[PDB]
């Protein structure tokens, strides 16, 4: 069978300024009391009290919940799923990047289906829809405030637990990128290089579709142009709303194409040492293009265009080269790390990283199937 | 401002069977009786039976209502309204091309909200959204199933008026590309060259963004390889599904950025005459292009390219030129009307079809700003 | 000797709502009442009370003087100079196209020198710097807001005359294009052709200079890409701010090397018949070009790549063809008359025009010299 | 906002013998006893009795103040500011390169407005225009005589303090390329190199306009023609103009546009080891170009084309690294030394020489922002 399906939430907001919608759209829903899921740092820079007081005006009221943290905890979850029951909220705001968004995700579902954020790893293991919620973005990479997916650590295990579920995509996204002015420049990069991953990832997945292809493609020709500007002067106006305009094709594309083992093996780094996803995604993707070369030649070499390369005169393998090659040269010029080693991974843990991320659903969309001894090898090359 | 927004169905199935899930779709929204909107075509043919059973076995009820009409009238709905009431409805499938979904999406609308489905003429003025729906798509053209859109004739002033309204987005949308095998060739031109005019006017419109301009790109490059295979062999399957994909993408593109005044203007030979909408669409695009060429040049000139015109040494002038001889082919070689005359239009009549054209929603985001008289020499060209 | 000059106001202001600041900027002049020197058009649209109060919010007095005629008049100066002193004024501020700087230049340099405008006529015959000026441009085309000319109608001998001053070079320019929006279609075609054609005759002016060179080649390219875009939508910012400094780039070029003859004649045109100066040129324009052509084949050859014409493989003589072609293309798609003769011009004229049009100042950078009879002939080729 | 403004001096004049007005200019005025401000060398030359014969020919009395030095201090306007008031002059003449403008200007500037020259360090911090002052310019790089910038150093923090203020534009301009001729080959090329730098911050900067663009651009191509035959023989009459046309585009341009971190830091190394100024700027230009290059990509592609490179077939990136290396070419062939430290600079300097250049006002127009460390970076790599 050849069917396939497309979701994101259906109202979608976009532009300087969208975020003063934030109140009138939660009244237009009827809830009476938000839970407003945020991060300690935003919450430091005052960003949770500013949407706050927008969401009063609109006569909604607030209880601010800035636990959610980088990496989200299945612990986030309970805590901010007891204040959730405590402070009597029918609803979820989320402010944030992707950690924001998973937190808010996993506490209105469990506050819907009951048990536990691992009652529901995998994919549509779930009952009921989650309870209202409207995702505010303010990183440019995830996508996360219009996905089904929400990703959280099971903190025994060392592991970043994807959950797949149609029941959390977002009731509505509010993408306002004078809320991302303020990312610093390695924040910038990281998350950026998050979306790229996502374009080319979706690219290249089993899980395409003519739709997803359509996404992807401009968001990887916008974040070669954009995020390096962004990147350079985070006050370039231009850059950040262009960023943010990739970052939700990169998301829409992922969402319904899948991903692969660049965050099958990121999410197990993440889950053993905590590093950024983002950083993780950078490091390792020109490791993954290259195994999977073989598989997707013509849409490597494709890539290599969209990223700017000059392709005139060569096979499409030779094509397919300069693709990388124009990867690791943006990953170089963004300051990304060298390799995990120098960020702490162990040497020891390489197996079961490896052994882990062949579990991972994101594993299931790679255009090429890897052996164990394979993937081994795309972590230790990774090491450098 | 600079802000925008993106609005679609939260889910929306694809490929071939995708119908079979419209009961169970249906059952979780907990609707007990659904009016099935189609037109006496389809309705003889049987596909009304074999959908009611797949939605009765799952336990809803089914009335039929076999009664939109190419073109759908402002009596067509006020007669689905008071069977929507007679038989008890509280929901609606759509099953059909976009008359039937439009038809659907008057009655859901005016069920909501009161009225005649003339008050919600223009943008955004209801006040509730419409009553469940589901959309079956059967054509390869409208994306109406996508779509905030409606378009229902005013039979007193011959105006097909166009209601653009956030509220008459269906809940969710099926794209079955074994329900459109059956159109015969000219069905199967007229509205592929109806996605082909959603694609080019989102491009150019003013109301473009990056993710319409993604979508609208692959439509065009989409329909110019496989709408006339699809013509050629209506059982030429991967064309069939390559057309349900462009269709789609091109109904995504114009929901959000817009059309023009090729569908302003045939939005009123169509309210005259009763022509097909992809018919008006097809003779008008080259002259509504033409003129608009001087405020898009360089998007017309690229347009030339994704419909595989050689554009190599090349003003960017010459350029967009060649689209629209690439335009004027195609629609010679799937056989449409080279021009309106033939078809019984009216001299008579040009200057009320001008007028009315000026007041369609779709004038809005037209990207050359056109006087009464400019309106009234593109109506004189389309006669010959 | 090879000496060259370079004048233009110290002080210029572009952008959207820098005309706020004329109050300010005026009385830190150090000036009491103004002269508001602006025409009957703007007056009648409530611009002159915009401005007007501005200059008072900022405590200087301002009285209204919107009586400057299209092609101002040696009357509208001698009616505007006793205004000037009846009213016990000391300064001027000019606000609209170049008929108003060219209105308030003669009236504050007659308001300083004495006489009679007509005593000026030529090359730097005044003997004082001219009253304190600021000058509010409101069309993109002719840059008197920047330039050491005013061109007065002598309703006498019907031709209109130059007063070439350093004297008259404003104290401070305000270029904002937000008072641009408001112009017509037909307005703004006739303003940005006048632009291009100053663009034009500076290239290939005797009198150009590397720094010339830079400027004009500019607003040439900028034309060229958003004048058509500013025709087909008043609207469009971006091809308003565009034009805004197209226009000013045209103006500082031609104030430095000079004009040639398709000023020359058209002049004489607006004298006898009052046509709209930017038409006059507009016609003119492809004629002269094509008289100049052999005297500059280079320079026409690269204006044809600067308006985007493909110059691979051709001649020079070629090249510089096809930039006569693309100035009538651009001439027939802005709605430009065809000829003078449907615009009212006398075959009994074109005598008295020719040898009027040899005494013109501008006549005498003009790249190929013409004997009368040459003259005649370009003035008969426009009469179609 | 999108505000910007074009400052200049409303007279400039140009070519050989221009000089022979500078007496009746002055009297224009009408001052009376003028301070010429020169270096030692120009008044050993017998300049500054040739330029007072011309003064005093016509009337205006001349007192030499021949004591600017490179590299301007404090204390020459301290004692220029003695000698203004000591002859009691009305104005001021500055005749020579860019230390004798800005020596001047700082002393009119000090005189019209009171303290002392490091009260205006930054961006418009004075409120009165200077007084009167004619600059005369004797070296092709500086294009001071045209800029409201004035480079005084502070001698205790050994900063070069830029001071950037609308007041110190020159109320006249004289550029006599006869008086250039006895450059002597080191100084034509350090002051070709500083206009090159003028020209290529100006296009980079994040100030730039389409008016400061059009001027940079022929600086460029200008420079990279004429500048390798004025070093190879300065008494090449067609290179020496084309020289002098080229620095006052360039100095029109970075006016206006802003400079970067070039200037930034080579303030600091001229400050601490009173370096000429251009072999600073020289030897950082290429570090500072690579560090920007990812925040104006296109740009530097376009600069390796202005320098005559060949890009065909490259990407963006490439091209825009032969740019660099064009750069750094030409520096070979002047004789710029390769890095600071044979110069003198020392190590243990470069953290206050970095912390200085962030303060500097030309850093705030630079497209890429540095931390504290990147700076420390670009410097270090200078050294070599
Ligand atoms: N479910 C999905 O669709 C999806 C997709 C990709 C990644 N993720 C998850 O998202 C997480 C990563 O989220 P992220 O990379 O967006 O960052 P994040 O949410 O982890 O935030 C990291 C830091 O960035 C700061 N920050 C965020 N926005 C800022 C702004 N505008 N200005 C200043 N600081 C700001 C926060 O305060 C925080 O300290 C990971 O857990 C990853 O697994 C989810
Ligand atoms: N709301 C929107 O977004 C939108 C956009 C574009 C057009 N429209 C409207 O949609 C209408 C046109 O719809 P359409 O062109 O899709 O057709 P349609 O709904 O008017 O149907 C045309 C005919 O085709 C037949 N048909 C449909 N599917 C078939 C199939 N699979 N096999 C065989 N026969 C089939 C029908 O029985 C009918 O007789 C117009 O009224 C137009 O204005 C709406
Ligand atoms: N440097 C110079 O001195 C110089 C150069 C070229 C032409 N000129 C002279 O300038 C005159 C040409 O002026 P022009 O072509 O700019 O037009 P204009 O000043 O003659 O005005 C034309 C009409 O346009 C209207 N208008 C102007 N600005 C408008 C706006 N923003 N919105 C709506 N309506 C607006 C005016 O009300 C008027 O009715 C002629 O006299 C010509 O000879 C002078
Ligand atoms: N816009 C500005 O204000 C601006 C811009 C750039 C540089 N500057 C400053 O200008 C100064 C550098 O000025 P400069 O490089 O023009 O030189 P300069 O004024 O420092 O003169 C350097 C030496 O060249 C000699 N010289 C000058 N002209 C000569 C000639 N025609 N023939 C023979 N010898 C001649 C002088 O006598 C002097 O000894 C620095 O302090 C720099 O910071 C200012
Ligand atoms: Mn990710
Ligand atoms: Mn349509
Ligand atoms: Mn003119
Ligand atoms: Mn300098």
């Amino acid at each position: 069978n050849t069917q396939s399906a497309f979701f994101m939430p259906s109202v979608n907001l976009f532009g300087a300024g969208s975020v003063n919608e934030v109140g009138t759209r939660l009244a237009d829903l009827g809830v009476k009391k938000a839970l407003l899921v945020t991060d300690a740092g935003l919450h430091g820079l005052g960003l949770s009290e500013k949407i706050s007081s927008i969401i009063r005006a609109a006569g909604v009221e607030v209880s601010i919940f800035p636990k959610a943290e980088p990496n989200p905890t299945d612990k986030n979850v309970a805590e901010g799923l007891e204040a959730y029951n405590a402070e009597n909220c029918d609803s979820i705001v989320t402010l944030g990047g992707g950690s924001s968004h998973d937190a808010g995700k996993a506490i209105a579902l469990v506050a819907a289906n009951g048990g536990k954020i691992h009652d529901y790893e995998g994919v549509d293991v779930s009952k009921e829809p989650m309870v209202p919620l409207i995702a505010i973005n303010t990183t440019a990479g995830t996508g996360s405030e219009l996905t089904k997916f929400t990703i959280i650590t099971d903190t025994e295990r060392k592991v970043k637990m994807a959950i797949v579920d149609k029941h959390v995509t977002p009731t509505l996204s509010i993408n306002d990128p004078e809320l991302m002015v303020g990312m610093p420049p390695s924040l910038t990069a990281a998350t950026g290089l998050d979306a790229l991953t996502h374009a080319i990832e979706a690219y290249v997945s089993t899980g395409a579709t003519p739709i997803t292809d359509a996404l992807a493609i401009q968001a990887i020709k916008i974040i070669s142009k954009y995020l390096p500007r962004a990147v350079a002067n985070g006050k370039d106006i231009e850059a950040r709303e262009q960023m943010a305009f990739a970052q939700s094709l990169a998301g829409m594309a992922f969402n319904n194409a899948g991903l692969g083992y660049v965050h099958a093996i990121a999410h197990q780094l993440g889950g053993f040492y905590n590093f950024p996803h983002g950083v993780c995604n950078a490091v390792l993707l020109p490791y993954v293009c290259r195994f999977n070369l073989i598989s997707k030649v013509e849409r490597y070499a494709e890539i290599a265009a969209f990223l700017g390369e000059n392709v005139d005169g060569l096979s499409t393998y030779d094509a397919a080269e300069k693709a990388i090659k124009a990867i690791e040269r943006m990953a170089k010029d963004l300051n990304i790390p060298k390799g995990f080693k120098e960020l702490g991974a162990k040497e020891e843990d390489i197996e079961t990283l490896a052994k882990n991320a062949m579990k991972d659903a994101c594993a299931l969309t790679n255009p090429r199937k890897p052996k164990l001894e394979e993937v081994i090898q795309i972590i230790k090359n990774a090491m450098l």
